């Protein structure tokens, strides 16, 4: 599990409301967050599956 998996999700400064996934280490599963559309961090996934495969 890369360290980026444990960094908090980042919405960023753009104004869209795109649902993305992040790994919640406490819960042990990937959950959703609202992404603004630009300046994403590494722990920003397009599906629960991509998220679980990388961070799970």
């Amino acid at each position: 599990r890369p360290d980026f998996c444990l960094e908090p999700p980042y919405t960023g400064p753009c104004k869209a409301r795109i649902i993305r996934y992040f790994y919640n280490a406490k819960a042990g599963l990937c959950q959703t967050f609202v992404y603004g559309g630009c300046r994403a961090k590494r722990g920003n996934f397009k599906s629960a599956e991509d998220c679980m495969r990388t961070c799970g």
